[PDB]
């Protein structure tokens, strides 16, 4: 991967001084470190005066979310959808959102759903011939 700038290096060592295997790459001006994390991948990202600006956490699976989420979940729409990824999505100020990326056994057809931590359905989106789904375009601009 890319060499990160010594600002957002710095401001990362002080987020996660045991991360090792860190993959920094940019897109839209920001600086993204991906890395594995207790037993987790994170994508977490940063400006150019060595701030951040967000953390994505793959949660995999439904049984990571809490339980409001996950009620909110099974009284909705896709219910009964494939759970391809879960995100967890934390910012220094927006609230947090998670991105449940559902399709059906034997089609296509892929939504991210996006729910508050209170378990509302925000919006979804079709991400069936999407790419950089969860990237600064999806969420800082």
């Amino acid at each position: 991967g890319d060499t990160p700038p010594g600002n957002v290096q710095s401001t990362f060592k002080k987020m996660y001084p045991k991360a090792n295997g860190v993959a920094w790459s940019q897109d839209d001006g920001y600086y993204c470190a991906n890395f594995a994390m207790n037993g987790f991948t994170k994508n977490v990202w940063f400006n150019v005066r060595g701030q951040w600006v967000m953390t994505l956490t793959d949660l995999v699976s439904l049984d990571r979310l809490t339980p409001t989420v996950y009620n909110a979940f099974v009284s909705g729409p896709y219910a009964n959808w494939v759970v391809d990824n879960v995100t967890m999505v934390e910012f220094p100020k927006w609230q947090a959102i998670i991105v449940i990326k559902v399709g059906q056994d034997n089609v296509d057809i892929k939504y991210q759903l996006f729910y508050t931590p209170q378990g509302i359905l925000l919006k979804t989106r079709n991400v069936s011939d999407m790419y950089d789904i969860l990237g600064p375009s999806t969420f800082l601009a």
